[PDB]
């Protein structure tokens, strides 16, 4: 069954992937080259052009994302020759480096060997390769909650965190071939931070809050014409709401909503004076502000979703269905504000695309 | 087919019904009256218990209502006995006296009676008792957007607006075997409204912004047991959002918000300045504080989501499955600072239910 599986997805890959490319009279060929290698390895190899398009089409398909107008520009590393320890980090290294680009942040996406018989080449833990630790000991919480039981994980390994709110969680990673993963500390002058501060409210700065510049997902699958890329990290510029909205300000995160109240001088006493609302306003202006300021690239929710009409057209344009999650692409801050609130989308589930899977940890 | 649908609905309304008012011994014998009646008559007639907790059913089983809370205090007024417009004129006059209550509001429908043959004995245009009608002639945009179709409609009939941005449209309803609908004024004096002002910026009343205390629907379909009350409007008390989020705030309806970034003293040029998400939070509050100000029950979304979450606990310990819209019940500004955001919800329709029907003019 994996093999038919594997030849009906290539097949379909293949007939789209070259009809965009221009390249439709190469189709015959190409399926032919594939089947056969099919038949004789069990699996097939993209070429470099492939590869490319089908992580950029997969980018294209991801129904959660607001950002995807531009899904064509995706820088796009081919690390399929990959072997060692050494070589992965130092690959995981290179994309932190290339895509932070001094702040203007390029979108980039490093591809490691594929699975083989579901069997991983390359295992990545860390949930983003920028993430801060969280600890929960007897009552105490410290740092950022989601990343418990990766820190612990951590932890076990001989890793230590120092236990400040901001610690830099270390790249983590196994090998095939390998019982237990290897980590290894960032360096940060690889990292990119920006502190928080508020356009005019002096007193802002009090809180100490900062966040990093660049969000680096790296635990999703990207499938492409059947091969699975299970370790492909890959990363955009933050929209602003995602830190102010939902990292710094969910209960179950930094909870700064309260913090925040005070510093910008109101009560957080009465459900009907909406502090809540106004202290998200304020914290989400302040990460803009502060991303500007330092010159690391960022977004605004309105902004981005005038750029989300502009790909809704453009599929239109390109007689392309528009595949979206609704309750994923409205923003967390005043979404009936947006285009988006107002309409409807497809969460039809098109590949190439971009998929969760198991953690090896928890 | 139609008898089989109703005695079909029938027999599973009155068997959840009686269960739930502890006379499930009943329903054997209630079961066969029903079957005889449909048999002779081609309908059943409810009790007034039976209609009454149909009612109540109905709101309870509303998937996009986050007011559900409160649905076992409904207050049914059972109106089954019209048969003149001047008794339907006078059921919705004294339903707008009785739910407003002086402003202490009181969640009402009054009901109507139910089509015959798919016949309507009466049929009601307008969309809410009272809202404020709309014009657009020549570029000039006046009042209500959302009304223009029914004030188009209600001048056609001979009603004239007096063209200010908040025109009470008239009660305009039809009865079984009249051509045309009749409408008329609403008395001023049964008619509750509130002048927005902000708690602290004096300047907001430079906008003359007011609003009416009492949301009544009254284009919906009540269903219970099989039987459609086309005619059955209702109400509850506004939820703020609904006023300063959506009907003052929409770019379809009375868009304000860049008035209102201007009284507030902000500009409104720049989309990572997050104007409209904090023009949008003043709004709100000044909605609120309005209301509150004169006496007008309305609740704020984090006070309405904490009473949903109490809804959500209660069905659950009395053995009821819960359904919801998870699209319609996160409120539009905040929503991820409520509880509803981090769930999901069964969208199944469950009835007695209220559902959509077409309108009679568009
Ligand atoms: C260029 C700037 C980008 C912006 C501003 C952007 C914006 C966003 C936002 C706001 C989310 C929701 C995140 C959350 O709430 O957890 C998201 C989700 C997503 N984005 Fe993008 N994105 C960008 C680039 C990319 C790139 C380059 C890719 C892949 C090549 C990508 C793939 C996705 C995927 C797969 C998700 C869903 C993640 C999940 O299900 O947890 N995005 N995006
Ligand atoms: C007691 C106070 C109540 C509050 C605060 C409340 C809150 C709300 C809100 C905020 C909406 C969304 C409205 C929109 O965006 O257009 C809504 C929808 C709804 N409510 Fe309630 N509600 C209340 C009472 C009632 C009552 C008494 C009923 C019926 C007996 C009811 C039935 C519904 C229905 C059917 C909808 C959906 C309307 C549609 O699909 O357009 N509600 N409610
Ligand atoms: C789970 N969503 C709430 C927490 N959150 C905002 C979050 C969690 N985990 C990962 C991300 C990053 C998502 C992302 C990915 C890319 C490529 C870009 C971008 N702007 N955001 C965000
Ligand atoms: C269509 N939704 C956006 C416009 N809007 C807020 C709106 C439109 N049409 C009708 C209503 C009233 C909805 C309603 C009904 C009841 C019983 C209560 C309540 N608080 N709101 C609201
Ligand atoms: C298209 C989208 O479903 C539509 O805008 C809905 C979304 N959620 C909503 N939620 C509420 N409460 N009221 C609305 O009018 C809407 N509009
Ligand atoms: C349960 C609900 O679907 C869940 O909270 C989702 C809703 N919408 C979201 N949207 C985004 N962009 N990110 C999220 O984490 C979530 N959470
Ligand atoms: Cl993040
Ligand atoms: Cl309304």
């Amino acid at each position: 069954e994996e093999k038919e599986i594997l030849w009906n997805e290539a097949k379909a890959f293949i007939a789209a992937c070259y009809q965009e490319l221009g390249k439709a009279a190469e189709v015959k060929d190409r399926l032919a080259d594939i089947k056969s290698e099919i038949d004789l390895t069990g699996s097939y190899v993209h070429t470099k052009e492939e590869l490319e398009h089908g992580a950029k089409m997969a980018w294209r398909n991801s129904n959660r994302c607001i950002g995807r107008l531009f899904w064509n520009s995706l820088n796009v590393i081919d690390r399929r020759d990959v072997r060692t320890k050494e070589e992965v980090r130092d690959a995981l290294f290179h994309h932190i480096e290339t895509a932070t680009n001094n702040g203007k942040i390029r979108p980039t996406i490093t591809i490691f060997p594929p699975e083989e018989k579901g069997e991983k080449q390359v295992e990545i833990w860390n949930h983003q390769l920028i993430r801060y630790a969280g600890y929960e000991s007897d009552g105490e919480r410290i740092g950022d909650p989601a990343s418990c039981s990766l820190t612990a994980a951590c932890e076990e390994l001989g890793w230590r965190g120092e236990r400040t709110d901001f610690d830099l969680l270390p790249l983590i990673f196994r090998m095939k071939g390998d019982e237990q993963p290897v980590w290894y500390e960032l360096p940060r002058s690889l990292v990119i931070e920006v502190p928080i501060t508020h356009p005019d409210i002096e007193a802002f700065s009090d809180l100490e809050l900062k966040w990093y510049g660049v969000p680096i997902i790296s635990d999703m699958k990207l499938e492409v014409g059947g091969i699975h890329y299970n370790a492909a990290p890959f990363n955009g510029w933050y929209m602003g709401t995602e830190i102010g909205a939902r990292n710094l300000a969910d209960e179950k995160r930094y909870d700064k909503l309260k913090k925040v109240a005070s510093v910008i001088g109101i009560a957080a006493d009465y459900n009907t004076d909406l502090w809540k609302d106004q202290a998200l306003v304020e914290l989400n202006k302040a990460v803009l502000h502060s991303y500007k300021k330092q010159g690391v690239s960022i977004v605004d929710h309105h902004t981005a979703a005038s750029q989300f009409k502009r790909f809704e057209e453009q599929a239109e344009e390109a007689g392309r269905k528009l595949t979206g999650d609704w309750t994923w692409l409205i923003p967390p801050i005043s979404p009936a504000a947006t285009h988006i609130f107002h309409r409807s989308y497809d969460n039809s589930i098109v590949k190439p695309n971009y998929f969760y899977q198991d953690k090896p940890y928890e």
